[PDB]
């Protein structure tokens, strides 16, 4: 059937905004998974889990007798598709049971792995989810091979439909770069905000840059991708060494024997894919990769084998049996057992991705030291596979479980405990008037409370108003904060939040998080009165504060709003139309299309926009909480026409004089022009939707300010 | 653009279908109640309003004849005429001529000005009247404005917030000419179920003529297979026909290669509108909308019987627009017709080629005679077809609201008649349950029977529904997928029930049948929750009435006929469509979500609801027991799935490691083991913490089902 997409393609989409609903989620809408997970016998399934390990099915027998590095594996994909980028991807979710990961060739297989684990998930329901399950997976194989792991946190709730994630615009699995859509332009340069150098891989090609069998290439894509998932290079030689110290490889044949992966497969195939054609298609004569390395002579156990085969052997270019590019060792004997037949060893074997590690230089002095010090090696690898599959989880408030670790590791973007008593309703009220008494503006509130809380992603669950950040580098000085204007706010508010603590007794305080919130609060109800209207915004305290030692500069970069369409700020020029950078930080902000809506219309109208722009404020009570953005926007009165300058920039006149009455953006004008989003701004502009804006715009604006609260969650 | 899952899966089944219209597109709070927001509408206000516009022209769109009223009727008519009575799905009831696609069809061209022009009504009234409303009303004044009395109006469509999921067929080329790679006619010019219109992108009929070739006879056939896939007959449609072509005009000034993008595609300044034309001052005297170049009447803008006096005292001559269109006129005339903008300019008489078609096909011929002969006849008819064009997807009269709805009941509308006697209670529930189960009829039986009675439901149009008890009717107790001999025991046996107890009355109580049968299913469920140890109340609200015969147009009822059904697992014939796709589109109908979509068919399979008793997807050995078998059974990977080599769309299950036989399933029992969404909310019912889950669930979703045309309760 024709679908709008088909004759629209290039029309923003706004389901994006409306995923997720009460509709699709089977559980009951006062299920809280923590709940569940908090009574959970965790230790009972670990226990089913360490049994699962050599408890061989014969529909996917385990190398070795033991799924250990299958299920190793599984948990590093699950959480290897996060990008720092925008948060997206990662193992949070549970989204590899979903399209289009459950089918990503980089996931074959893992279906396998995957099944394998329903009768515990079965068993034990609603109380561990899968997200939780696939990671807590991945710890119990490190733990039964003799890895001990840096811990664990529950608390991934499950989802029930695949996330809308942009993996890249190829429409062929594994293209090579330089396509039509190739994903790479100028020297190697990776398109934001991909995070793999082909459709349906994880990180990176196996058997090196497109193809091509050198570890030193190799490694430049290593370092880029990984650099993109939050990892550095001490990271980076951990995890990658650390996991092929674990299982194998599969290649045992040409890979044309495979078939379709799950979402193509046939309705009998329940669920499972890449069914094979080779010999048994399954256990010795398994294809996944198509490559077929065993790395250690001990595939079943931790050791630093890895590392002493690595460097203890030259290595020789070579084929797999399905023509992969591999290496094998040089000289050696026959000493990796075979994964089926007892009476079979063989050479040992490399990636090119392995070789890299060697071969690279910057990778050669880190494995250098882990080959020469295994002990450094097992801790820099624990603390890395904890943050892997942990990176998207959010503030440590949100972790589950009896096995979280208690160190604060500063990628956390962590938060000080609170000790002291906080303030009270009345005390809000105090100092909400002591801030209006201060003179600020408005939009000095407003603007300075925005910058602060919309830094907030969903995607994994960094940013927001806690910690009061704004105030520390990297954030007093982005180009959207405004950095000369907010420093001026911020210190009017540290004298106020001075006195009032000054004053207290008992050790209540208020931190400065918390006032820069109540403050914008204040601005709030300040513009509802100036627009003759009298309402309370709600508040709820209990931030802190966070040190400038406590924040990772280089890793809140990512975090800097260059597109803000609801400050209408685009620090340079995209391809992306601004329209759908709006709908993508709406996505990111949790907000659906009539939050969306009334949230900008409101901003507008209030004096948030960087720089004081006119762009889009279309009143001429500014500072004044009204429907005045919708109900100009959508007068036929006006006539509007891209200008001769900046086509980006449009000017609307009267119909009848030519009188010149506003300018706006395309953010602004696509309320107008998009028949969904016109239709919400229509309910807002109406001359019945004055109490209706008001009320929606404060409960959007709490929302806003909560998102980083999962202290009250 | 960023590849989706759509490109790589094309053919993977659908679901967001289902989870449309959730509450976070919708910008109005979980308790927006219209109903009540219409109830207090100044609805005369509206409409004094309304008069008002209609001579208020815009420069931007400036008014044929100085009067809006043609615009507005083609705007309402066009509102309307997308309903197809196939799936219940279009109509104006939703007022979805906002959103895409309709509002950028090639036949909706302009009528972004129309709406447009209704801004100002819609900003002053707000939420008090919807726009799927408004467009309807608009059209009835147009109507009035001009000089023809309507036969009322109902308020209560409620607006919606995003596009509909309907399929409007397969061509890939706005406008497509039969024929084609995605062709929706095939063989004797069979049109594709459930389309009702000839080319993508038109409301019913192509006005030059089939596929564009300008024969009014085989126009005709094109009409009335459109028409009756609309619903109406061939007096109805003459009527609206000639009556909607007794006002206005086209717009066909110059060629059409003058007009731009269409709304959808239009650029950000263009502010919602399309069709920018570049011919002269692109509006007005110089618009183009179809490229037909016609005015029908010598009073434009005042009801007239002049349609008709011109379709038969001239005769025709082909000729083009000035855009090039086939079109005809009048022989020998003289320029009688006004002209729109210039009061020094007259015309010929002209006529589309379908018009033409309602003198040349001689079945609308003597139907045009008889209304060119008795003007009130007329008037009547268009009248009353005008009602029904518009109100045809509304539902049951409960859901009507206004001063001005008509108070006669029309066959059209399934009539159930009030209810004039005091209802049972909870304690005469009881008892006609005790009765129901002491009978001797099974759990299937009654499953079953409540399940046929009341998943007839459909929310395109809310036809359908336990109420009325038109099961027992013609034609309802004769579809195969009712199990006609089935039904006609279990029927005569709660009819005897009914019969006992409401002789035993006093003070005029009394049980519908409609009501004891849907009572009867929950005694079922209730029974088969006994039988799984569980204790469990279902909720039961009486209130139903029975229809009769006559209350019944049978011809109506057919399109409801459940040709695939996959919660009874039940398939008429051999579809080109896949059974797991017909059974999402089932539960869209139903309005259920996924969830739900998943408990109800598993419970229904285990409780014995499948057409013939057929063992396919039975997955238990306690049937008629109340559990969550078929999910455990389904996900236990010690089955393994193949299709026989007989039917490839029937699997067999066989242990693993034996071989041997343990289940067999269709496709649309395995898609909830396969479909990675579907497969995800299984394993939730199916797990060992899920039992009272799903049994809660079950019970909550039957409930919803057998309430689904409850609107007396709403
Ligand atoms: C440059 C980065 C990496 C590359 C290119 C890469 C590549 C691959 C490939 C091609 C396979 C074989 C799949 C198959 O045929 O079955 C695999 C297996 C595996 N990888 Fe990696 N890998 C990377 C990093 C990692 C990381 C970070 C971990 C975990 C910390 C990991 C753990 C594993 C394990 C445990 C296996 C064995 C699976 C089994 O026994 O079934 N790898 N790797
Ligand atoms: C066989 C069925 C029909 C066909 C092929 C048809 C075709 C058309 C076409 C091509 C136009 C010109 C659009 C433009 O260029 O502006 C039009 C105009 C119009 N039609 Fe129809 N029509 C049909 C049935 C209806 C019905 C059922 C009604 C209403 C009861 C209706 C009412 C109108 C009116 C009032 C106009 C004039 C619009 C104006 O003045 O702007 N027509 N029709
Ligand atoms: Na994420
Ligand atoms: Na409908």
């Amino acid at each position: 059937g024709t679908s709008n997409r088909d004759w629209w393609p290039n029309q923003l989409d706004l389901s994006i905004l409306h995923r997720h609903s009460s509709l699709s989620d089977p559980m009951g809408k006062d299920f809280n998974y923590a709940q569940a997970f908090e009574k959970l016998d965790l230790a009972a399934v670990k226990r089913d889990l360490h049994a699962l390990m050599t408890t061989s099915q014969d529909w996917w027998p385990a190398d070795f007798g033991h799924y250990g590095g299958l299920f190793i594996r599984m948990a590093w994909h699950s959480a290897g598709t996060y990008r720092t980028a925008d948060g997206r991807g990662g193992a949070g979710e549970g989204q590899q049971r979903f399209a289009p990961l459950n089918s990503w060739p980089d996931n074959a297989n893992l279906d396998k792995a995957r099944r394998l684990l329903w009768p515990i998930k079965q068993k034990y329901g609603r109380a561990i989810s899968w997200a939780d399950l696939l990671i807590l997976t991945g710890n119990v194989a490190l733990e039964s091979m003799g890895f001990k792991t840096f811990g664990f946190a529950g608390g991934r709730a499950d989802t029930w439909e695949p996330a809308d994630v942009y993996w890249g615009s190829e429409k062929i699995w594994l293209e090579l770069s330089g396509g039509p859509n190739s994903r790479y332009s100028g020297d190697r340069q990776l398109e934001n905000p991909l995070a793999a150098v082909q459709m349906g891989l994880i990180y990176v090609n196996p058997e090196g840059p497109d193809g091509n069998p050198d570890p030193v290439a190799a490694a430049r894509d290593i370092r880029d991708t990984f650099a993109r998932m939050a990892m550095n290079d001490e990271e980076t030689v951990a995890l990658i060494a650390g996991g092929h110290t674990f299982g194998k490889t599969h290649g045992a044949g040409p890979a044309s024997n495979v078939g379709a992966e799950p979402e193509a497969a046939g309705i009998e195939a329940q669920g499972l894919g890449w069914k094979s054609a080779y010999r048994t298609g399954k256990g010795a004569d398994a294809i996944t990769s198509g490559l077929e390395v065993t790395w250690t002579t001990t595939p079943t156990q931790w050791s630093h084998n890895f590392f002493e085969n690595l460097f203890g052997y030259e290595w020789e270019l070579t084929k797999s049996p399905a023509g992969a590019h591999q290496w094998v060792a040089k000289g050696a004997d026959a000493v990796i057992p075979d994964a089926f037949d007892p009476s079979k060893k063989h050479r040992p074997t490399m990636l090119t991705t392995d070789l890299s590690l060697r071969f690279d230089p910057a990778y050669e002095k880190i494995s250098r030291r882990f080959h020469e010090n295994p002990e450094q090696f097992a801790d820099a690898f624990a603390r890395a596979w904890f943050k892997l599959t942990h990176r998207d989880m959010g503030p440590r408030a949100r972790y589950l479980g009896p096995e979280v670790p208690a160190e604060v590791l500063l990628w956390q973007d962590p938060i000080p405990a609170v000790d002291h008593p906080l303030i009270d309703a009345a005390d809000a009220a105090e100092l909400k008037a002591k801030v209006l008494a201060s003179g600020l503006t408005v939009s000095q509130l407003v603007s300075t409370a925005w910058a602060a809380a919309s830094t907030f992603r969903g995607s994994d669950k960094r940013g927001g108003a806690n910690g009061a950040r704004i105030r520390l580098a990297p954030q007093k000085d982005w180009e959207a904060n405004q950095p000369e204007q907010l420093a001026a706010v911020l210190e009017t508010l540290e004298a106020i939040r001075t006195a009032f603590n000054g004053a207290q007794r008992g050790g209540k305080q208020v931190s400065l998080a918390d006032l820069i919130v109540l403050a914008g609060c204040a601005g709030v109800e300040q513009a509802a009165k100036n627009a003759g209207h009298a309402v309370t915004v709600p508040f709820a305290p209990g931030r802190a504060d966070a040190s400038q030692e406590q924040t990772d500069v280089e890793s809140m970069a990512v975090l800097e709003p260059v597109a803000d369409g609801f400050r209408n700020y685009l620090k340079g020029k995209y391809r992306v139309p601004a329209e759908v950078l709006l709908v993508d930080k709406a996505q990111l902000l949790t907000l659906s299309a009539p939050e969306m809506t009334v949230l900008l219309g409101g901003l507008r109208v209030l004096g948030a926009n960087v720089g004081q722009s006119r762009h889009g404020v279309f009143t001429a009570r500014e500072q004044a909480l009204t429907n005045d953005f919708f109900v100009n926007l959508l007068d036929m009165g006006t006539e509007w026409k891209p200008t001769a300058a900046d086509a980006d920039v449009f000017e609307g006149r009267d119909r009848a004089t030519g009188e010149l009455k506003w300018t706006g953006t395309r953010v602004d004008l696509v309320f107008g022009s998009h028949s969904q989003l016109r239709a919400l701004a229509e309910v807002y502009g109406s001359a019945d939707a004055q109490e209706k804006f008001v009320r929606d715009f404060v409960a959007v604006w709490n929302k806003v300010m909560n998102l980083d609260r999962f202290d009250l969650a």
